[PDB]
């Protein structure tokens, strides 16, 4: 139907229908009289999967022939979402399948909604891994994604009485047609035991063994016939144990890959989590060595292998590589260390202290005896280096140590990663600068060459073509289809900023997206929004640093002003906030309840009418993001300056036609820099302002006494205006805002409200609002993960990206 | 190659090769350069499975159209074994696939050995369920096998230092291509809770819920295009639960279908086992009712439904049916009871007291509150009936009660089954008689019409055509192929008893089978047997009543006689004993060690040479039975008269050309009756003799004092002749034989040894031994499970069997 969805040839459609019926019959063992939409979704999925296998097999064969340098991306999270439509898009099969299903009397869009999201991630960090795999395949890199196949991903969020309830995400219930179990490649992982020191070196013995079974999922590049692999490990117990209990206790070993820890930017030192981290690391490294030996001196190891650590979660890769090289291969320490540093690279994702991994020594000592010895040895040699470079600087030695002293000794995994990696990067310019100015300043001074920046990005395939066909289409009509795999070309759209036709089309697509979402909202949630109002949306994990609370304050302010002057005109808005809170993050759960509570007052106030609506989007996940983002007008990125390392949701909104209101934080800075500050709604303290406020001391009371509108809001919360039956329900919120606000919500309130008035003024002028929108879209090319990946490839991994098509 | 394996048409072979390559590519995602035998086995399996689906779908459709009476076989065990070859046989695809694989350069027999046995059974009872499903499909009955999909079947037995070691049977590791998960038909099962009595009747509330997910496996009839279904339930936890632990505790609910209790003819009142029994029953009945309502008065229920209980394991079906009819459908008690009795039938499998299920009331009270109330109510009305028929007979009331009084009240599940069933049958004439003369005498006097006999049988497909192609072939050359689905025809072979050619062929096939097994024994076990010796084999679960110990005594006697007169001629023998012992059956584990210990002395004694060898066949299972049975000369069926209800292994040996030495027990009686006593080696006490011995009192000492050869053997065991480093290792064995032998091993020793001398005398005359063999094979037709099933169908279920071919 639309150009970018590919061609629908008669032979292709005919063959697709044939294979669809074959799978429904032979694979699902069903007939058209008993089949359900679910059965139809699976028949189509297996049909599309088939077109993938041929390419998957020759791609891997190609890598065996050419034997290029291999990139290994280690992450405990891969927030994939659905893969049916994405596969059709990358294979140019969308229109053919749409026609083929149409002729079979089926609605393809209805079938796509049946697929379960592969929610093996928490948010930012995990989605980045997903976008990265896509870009790596699209750039012809011999890359492999390695992780854990959690049988339960991020929990499904339900709202009961305004509160969040967690439900197990049993995403494998009906099966996963995309993965291929490879039980023949199972590997053993060791735990516990003890260390014996012989004349032949150290030996790790009397260990408990857990098997790692791999499941491979194909990762298709964009129309280049390249299909890479994402290998996920599953835990299995050895078969060799009264008898019944021994068999039942197998679950203890298999619990390792049972569930994803639902923590976003927060560390929890639990033993099960440490086992998961070592489990993925140990199995992946054996696989890497095995594949390498099929290519015995490891001097060439770094020339054939690149290991990228997504945060510190897979940090044990460093001492595990040393263990294998030293203990098993028998290389001398110094040589093994050279190899390790040259193959490992580390990416930091946050600077907040509570997110930093610091494992108690007594834990590593019991679970991984040998690794702790190796870490201590790495530390000694590292401090000897620090001592020799900064003679007499004793405090520097204690600050840089990988071992933190105190009541309980801990291992700072971030320090371990810096020491054992040849490259350390932040995820946005301002974040990377902050890393060498503060948190890792001592390390930067010792080895300035290791620090780099690699600004995050998102894939234009899933985040434009797949979720916003209408926009991709009207862009293609004017500049072609080349931008899809080279986003910088969108810059050519700057020529149509005055084109009356384009302006009308951009505005038309947005309205259609809003209508479609307003409908979806009513269908699956029986809510009630006005498609003409401004869609003000803030979707991301619930966090105090992300400041959904600042957003709440604005909402209440709008409401109080309306009640103040009921018959005054105000731009209509539909404020949508969505996101999950970690199960044990009390404050985050309280913020969700506040949001729904505000909605209960505002949405049922007759005087407000349909001028203001506050909706809480439940179970925010990748598939939901693909729906709400294209329909948004205003993107809320209001974290306190210096806290959001980069952000990626911000980029998604920019690419889909929404204007951005936000602080100079993370990538917001580079976005505004790319679009021009006049085309962004920047407000609030800059990083320097937050620093001055801390030096002096943050006194929330001051803002409370000087801003009557703010005072009124706080008093309403305290008196129980938003919780009649529970007058003090929100006392924790008020107390935190007034006395223990680490994120200075009040400090940015005034400027935020003023800035919000200016976006309202611009929305009243449809033509000008849309022209500013065109200006944002036209300059968002830099935030394509293809650019990001090409920089990692050239500046860290030492490989050259390719657009060369692979033989079909 | 051989006639009975079907035709190998050019088009069929061509199509098979094509589909084989398609599955290797698209399904296994492999290429001929990386594929392993395992991959090849799977490619072939999926290819054969395909030919099954078309028939599977129309068969079920056919039943929907015709709506015939449905047979539901409830069993907690289905000892299936491998299904690849059996499927080819029933579909006449064996030769085509053999050729197709040959042309692809593969050995089909090698690929078949890769398939894992579906060992979801313990022995007799479970294999009977498997043979039954096969016969029911072959006789065109609308039958469904219902059970539990254990993820761990009967343990794999390994021998270490002569001792049995149990290893988890992870049969699903590489996947099961035969099953089809049907998560869309998941059903809820309730546990615990309490009972509320309202004005609207009883209500079972506050229950814990466990989901039952079904997996369907196709069951093809023999060349009739009928494919029935075996539905196995798997336990799954509901999704609605700190957070992590709640997700991990899901394993508690899913443990229900984790493993098969490895007990053969022995009861263990564990809670997990009771949950398994209710789990299979509750899910199956909802499925039965649901399917019935798609055919509201239940007066016609018994006309459309037959429920067969394989032993008392699924006995809760009776009170569960009452619960649903009374509590949910609201039928009056009396009406519901009439329906229940008319749809349920019970099959008893043993008379040994330790095997009888007697569940403690406090257990049923906690786990199934409502069912216990229903059982009490069933009991009261039943005893009122007994009281009215036998006025004043108070002791009769206590004996017939379903509730056993004492320190701990228990529910006799066998009494529950008799009361709620319209038919109760034994599994062999002598067993069924024993049921009404002793154990169920009171019940037989109250309702003589309920008692019947249904002598067990085995399927001639798996137990002749599949495991002994050579014999089936030479039989077919002379009388055609019709006998395969009508075993009585083998009786026509009696005409060739004097045919010199036939005699030579029968003897040739046996020798080839022995050579092939002697080879297999050396390949996978590096053992060392002489193909010319007599193959004396006893394979079955290890039990004191089966008397492997009596066999051991003969072995030692042969050995002692050889040492006595070294240069005397004796017919060479290879004594093979195999079978698993339940993990907690100490005595059974001791018997295995004795057997291997005897082998250590006998097999390494230079004077004996290759005149006597004692081998312990480890990990005896269905696939192993298919190999050793065809190669046997002598079948050992020596249980103490009155203990082996029927036996089925005995039948397998008779059909495959082995002569039988055994007691007048179980089906041995009917076999000897069919072949003629002169063609059987019967010895020992009859049931009447065991009774007289008990009245008088069994004194093992008497036999010890009167039989010097027996005394010598006992003294060797005591002094440590078979355990030098552990002189008293077998003190438990000796003590049991001498003072607490419930099975009177010594009482049959003398006659057993004498009878064994006569089989040796006959083996010295090849021609006559073979003629007696032909006489056994020719009269084994009665023991076909097709005959058994036709009798159940006509005398219990009320349906007529069919040989009508179904449209291809
Ligand atoms: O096998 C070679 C090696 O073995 C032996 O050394 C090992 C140690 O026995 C073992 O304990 C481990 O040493 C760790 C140490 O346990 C751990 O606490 C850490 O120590 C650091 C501090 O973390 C760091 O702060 C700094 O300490 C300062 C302190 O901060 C300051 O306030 C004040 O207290 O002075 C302290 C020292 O001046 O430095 C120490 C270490 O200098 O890290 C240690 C090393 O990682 O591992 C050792 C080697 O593996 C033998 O004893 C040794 O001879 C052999 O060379
Ligand atoms: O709702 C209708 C019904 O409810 C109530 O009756 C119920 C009982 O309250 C309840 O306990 C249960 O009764 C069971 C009984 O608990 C259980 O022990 C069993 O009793 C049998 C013995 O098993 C049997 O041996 C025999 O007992 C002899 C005994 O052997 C002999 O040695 C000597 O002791 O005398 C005894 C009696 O003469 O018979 C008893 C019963 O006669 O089975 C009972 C019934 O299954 O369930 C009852 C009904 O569900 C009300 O009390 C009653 O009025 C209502 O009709
Ligand atoms: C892109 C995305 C995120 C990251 O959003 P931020 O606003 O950077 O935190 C989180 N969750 C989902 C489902 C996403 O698609
Ligand atoms: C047939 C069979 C049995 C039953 O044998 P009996 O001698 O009757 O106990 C047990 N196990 C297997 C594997 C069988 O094939």
């Amino acid at each position: 139907q639309i150009s970018v969805r590919g061609l629908a040839g008669v032979e292709n459609v005919t063959e697709l229908k044939k294979n669809f019926n074959r799978h429904l019959h032979f694979t699902l063992v069903k007939d058209r009289n008993v089949a359900t939409p679910r059965d139809y979704y699976f028949a189509l999925a297996h049909t599309v999967r088939d077109h993938l296998v041929g390419r998957w097999i020759r791609t891997q064969q190609h890598y065996y022939e050419k034997d290029p340098k291999r990139i290994y991306y280690l992450s405990l999270e891969f927030y994939m979402g659905r893969t049916l439509q994405n596969t059709m898009v990358n294979l140019a099969l969308e229109n053919a399948c749409d026609e083929a299903t149409y002729q079979l009397g089926l609605d393809m869009e209805e079938l796509e909604e049946i697929e379960e999201d592969a929610g093996l991630g928490n948010g930012g960090l995990g989605r980045l891994a997903a976008c990265f795999l896509d870009s790596m395949a699209t750039l012809g890199l011999a890359a492999y994604g390695y992780g854990i196949r959690y049988e339960f991903g991020i929990f499904n969020q339900k709202i009961c009485g305004g509160w969040q309830m967690e439900e197990a995400d049993d995403w494998l219930r009906y099966g996963n047609p995309w993965e291929k179990a490879r039980p023949e490649f199972t590997l053993p992982v060791h735990f516990y035991g003890r260390v014996e020191h012989t004349s032949q070196g150290a030996k790790w013995v009397d260990t408990q063994v857990v098997l790692a079974m791999p499941y491979d999922t194909p990762v298709p590049g964009y129309r280049n016939n390249v299909v890479n692999t994402m290998r996920l490990w599953s835990a299995k117990a050895p078969n060799d144990l009264g008898y019944i209990q021994a068999v039942l206790d197998r679950n203890l070993a298999e619990n390792i890959s049972r569930v994803l820890y639902p923590n976003d930017n927060f560390f929890e030192g639990k033993e099960l989590r440490l086992k998961q981290e070592y489990f993925v690391v140990a199995a992946t490294l054996q696989d890497i060595i095995r594949r390498f030996k099929s290519s015995t001196n490891f001097d060439a190891f770094p020339d054939k292998v690149a290991i990228q650590l997504n945060d510190t979660h897979p940090s044990l890769a460093i001492p595990e590589l040393m263990r294998v090289l030293v203990d098993l291969e028998r290389l001398d320490w110094d040589k093994a260390w050279e190899v390790t540093v040259k193959t490992c690279a580390y990416t930091n994702h946050t600077v907040i202290p509570e997110a930093l991994e610091r494992w108690p020594v007594h834990l590593l000592e019991t679970l991984l005896p040998r690794h702790l010895q190796i870490i201590y040895e790495i530390n000694q040699r590292f401090l000897n280096r620090v001592a020799a470079a900064f003679p007499g600087d004793v405090d520097r030695l204690r600050r840089m140590s990988l071992v933190e002293e105190g009541a309980v000794k801990r291992i700072n995994m971030a320090h371990l990663c810096i020491a054992g990696s040849h490259a350390v990067n932040g995820v946005a310019r301002i974040h990377s600068e902050i890393l060498k100015k503060t948190i890792f300043k001592d390390f930067y001074e010792l080895e300035p060459h290791k620090f780099q920046n690699k600004t995050n990005g998102i894939t234009p395939r899933r985040w434009l073509v797949l979720c916003n066909p209408g926009l991709a289409e009207i862009i293609a009509e004017r500049i072609g289809e080349e931008y899809i795999s080279d986003l910088d070309q969108l810059r050519k759209l700057l020529s149509y900023v005055d084109d009356e036709a384009f302006i009308r089309d951009v505005a038309k697509v947005k309205q259609e997206n809003k209508l479609k979402f307003a409908a979806y909202l009513e269908r699956e949630y029986k809510v009630h929004i006005n498609p003409n109002s401004l869609f003000d949306v803030q979707v991301k994990r619930i966090h105090e640093y992300k400041r959904q609370l600042l957003n709440c304050l604005h909402v209440i302010t709008l409401y109080n002003r309306i009640k103040k002057e009921p018959n005054k005109f105000v731009v209509p808005r539909t404020v949508m906030i969505g996101g999950k809170a970690a199960p044990g993050y009390h404050m985050a759960k309280m913020i969700i309840k506040l949001i729904t509570a505000i909605g209960d007052v505002v949405n049922h106030d007759p005087v407000v009418g349909d001028r203001l609506r506050v909706i809480f989007l439940e179970n925010y996940r990748v598939s939901l993001a693909e729906k709400v983002i294209p329909a948004a007008d205003l993107s809320e990125q209001i974290s306190t300056a210096g806290t959001e390392a980069s952000g990626t949701g911000n980029m998604k909104f920019m690419l889909n036609g929404a204007l951005t209101i936000g602080t100079m934080d993370g990538a917001n800075v580079e976005m505004a820099e790319e679009a021009g500050e006049e085309n962004f709604f920047i407000f609030g303290m800059r990083v320097e302002d937050v620093d001055r406020l801390d030096q002096r001391g943050y006194n929330a009371q001051e803002y409370y006494d000087r801003i009557p509108e703010l005072r009124q809001i706080i008093e309403q919360l305290s008196s129980g205006f938003f919780s009649p039956k529970q007058p003090d329900l929100f006392k924790d919120i008020v107390n935190m805002l007034m006395h223990h606000d680490r994120f200075k919500v009040f400090a940015d309130y005034e400027e935020y409200v003023k800035c919000q008035e200016r976006v309202s003024a611009l929305y009243k002028n449809p033509r000008e609002w849309t022209r500013m929108v065109i200006r944002n879209i036209a300059t968002s090319g830099k935030f394509s993960s293809d650019r990001t990946i090409a920089q990692y490839a050239r500046e860290i991994w030492g490989v050259e990206p390719s657009r060369q098509r692979l033989p079909a």
